[PDB]
């Protein structure tokens, strides 16, 4: 048999932007709880929530100052326990975000660590003498400037791959790893069903902190995933924690070459259960992470093909076209112009729900939400954009307008604008002023408008989730790309126990044709989007409308 997580459909909730119930403009636990009937109705089996722990929010939850307290903004431990209970009444499961590559610089461990070199917490972090009058080495940070920050209290620099207020935790220190395992046990003892591990591939650092080479410097994210003790630490965490619970684990494998992914997910290695990879979501992103390189569907499917292959026989992949760190799915992979937004959003839904692996739908994508129309750099909240400003504008490599032009298409903030519930003030997200502006298209794009409409993007996701739930080959069946070279129509099969399904999606806003492979004919049409008529039983070919998608049982 296959674990519940292999045939589950997950929904990712970014609490901060899902539903606010007290008018401070920030979503909270009570709002999410209020909306569980909505997600149950869509057909969601489990929810992954972004960090919900006490945090100064320099990186919206990913800078944790106390791993055993809930974030003040989201509510209390009681609201969290109530979220858990309400999910359970509905047979739903909760996956929480685990951030243990680093903590906030307000965590008590860090306040202690920085006091002196002999403090019992000194080695919970990485402290090192500067070199040749400057930092310990040339490591850059993802959020700007050096990954090393000098602390006058002792004269040494501490390590921070991410923000200056997100010091990296030292996994080479046994006592620190034991503190981390105990923390995990605290949440797992509360009944949590899954854990998503933030930047799980950077836990291990390189002994000696040598300078990155010129080449390594072009893609430093990759070098940070090459620590020598990485799998040893993940195997220990598994042996000491996960082997005693029934929780599914999912690693955010940020920066690692795809060839290394199996080391994290091969069930026999006893590390993680499934992977979140970045090969597809960043397939058209330049190395500097704020420019886009044009790509075709051929690149899209070939990437998916390579990723599916890495899961081999004992690994498992998650599948997603969107999350809180990337531009909106329909805007990024589809066509968000008014005339094609709904049609392309439905096509992308068909792709997402028929991929081999566990699908994660990001809040709002089921409604066809789009990127946001940023007008000035001041319209972004993201610390990452401030880091691009520091690294490229202040340095004269680019102008503020160039940064604006490009980052509008790639910013994480595109996925963080308030969820569009209805067409009331601020789309019903809040009675106050939203922490991030609501997209003006909320008047045409909102859940209340779509839930009662048989033809809406929402209803289409809902029917796809039902179809996937009733069709085993669609979750655990094999996957085969029919033609990796085709840049027009994405076609593939899913098979299991003699049943084979065909998925065909036109990625062009023009009619196209698709001829089934020799000896294959349509048997039944499960569903189609943007189609005036289902093909006839026995069809050897398909005529497709712009952005048409469909799932068919073949014979
Ligand atoms: O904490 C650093 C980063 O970790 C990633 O796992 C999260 O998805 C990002 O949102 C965050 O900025
Ligand atoms: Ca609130």
């Amino acid at each position: 048999g296959a674990p519940w997580w292999k045939s589950a459909v997950f929904y990712q909730v970014y609490p901060r932007s899902f539903k606010d119930t007290n008018g401070d403009g920030i979503g909270d636990f009570k709002g999410l709880t209020e909306k569980l009937d909505y997600l149950k109705g869509l057909g969601i089996d489990a929810i992954w929530i972004n960090p919900h722990y006490a945090s100064p929010n320099t990186d919206n939850g990913y800078d944790i100052s106390d791993y055993r307290e809930v974030m003040k903004e989201y509510g209390t431990m009681e609201d969290f326990d109530r979220l858990m209970a309400e999910l359970k009444k509905r047979g739903m499961r909760l996956m929480v975000d685990v951030v243990i590559n680093h903590s906030s610089d307000q965590h008590e461990w860090f306040k202690s660590s920085r006091a002196s070199k002999d403090n019992p917490y000194r080695d919970y972090y990485f402290w090192r003498d500067g070199k040749d009058g400057h930092e310990p080495n040339n490591y850059p940070s993802f959020f700007g400037g050096s990954a090393w920050e000098k602390d006058p209290v002792t004269g040494q620099y501490y390590l921070h791959y991410f923000g200056r207020q997100q010091p990296d935790l030292n996994w080479d220190t046994p006592k620190l790893r034991e503190e981390l395992y105990a923390m995990l046990r605290f949440w797992l003892d509360k009944g949590v069903s899954g854990m998503r591990f933030a930047t799980v591939a950077t836990y291990s650092k390189t002994p000696g902190f040598p300078d990155l080479t010129p080449e390594q410097m072009k893609n430093f994210a990759e070098a940070y995933t090459q620590g020598p003790n990485l799998h040893r630490y993940l195997q220990e965490m598994h042996e000491k924690v996960f082997d005693h619970y029934d929780a599914v684990t999912a690693g955010e494998i940020f920066g690692a070459p795809l060839n290394q992914v199996p080391l994290f997910i091969d069930s026999r290695r006893k590390e993680l259960d499934m992977a979140f990879t970045f090969d597809l979501i960043r397939y058209d992103r330049a190395l500097d992470r704020w420019h886009t390189i044009p790509r075709t569907l051929a690149d899209f499917r070939q990437t998916i093909d390579k990723v599916d292959a890495i899961a081999g026989e004992y690994g498992w992949n998650t599948f997603f076209l969107g999350n809180h760190d990337n531009p909106r799915a329909v805007s990024h992979f589809g066509d968000d112009r008014p005339q094609w937004r709904e049609a392309s959003a439905k096509a992308l839904a068909t792709v997402t729900l028929t991929q081999r692996g566990t699908p994660f739908i990001f809040q709002g994508d089921e409604l066809g939400m789009t990127n946001y129309p940023f007008k000035t750099l001041q319209d972004f909240d993201d610390i990452e954009v401030k880091g691009f400003f520091q690294d490229y504008v202040e340095t004269g490599k680019a102008t503020a307008e160039e940064l604006l032009t490009n980052v509008a298409l790639t910013s994480r903030d595109n996925a963080r604008t308030p969820f569009q519930w209805d067409d009331s003030a601020n789309a019903g997200f809040t009675t106050g002023k939203p922490w991030l502006k609501v997209n003006p298209n909320y008047t045409e794009i909102n859940a209340a408008r779509e839930i009662g409409d048989p033809k809406s993007v929402y209803s289409f996701y809902r029917n796809l989730i039902s179809i996937r739930h009733e069709t085993p080959a669609l979750s655990t069946g094999s996957y085969r790309d029919i033609d990796p070279s085709n840049a027009d129509v994405y076609a593939y099969t899913r098979s299991q126990d003699g049943e084979t399904y065909l998925v065909v999606v036109n990625f062009k806003a023009e009619p196209r044709s698709f001829t089934l492979p020799d000896g294959m004919h349509i048997a039944e049409t499960l569903i189609e989007s943007s189609s005036p008529a289902a093909p006839a039983a026995g069809a050897a070919s398909l005529e497709l409308q712009p952005w048409q998608s469909g799932i068919y049982k073949v014979k």
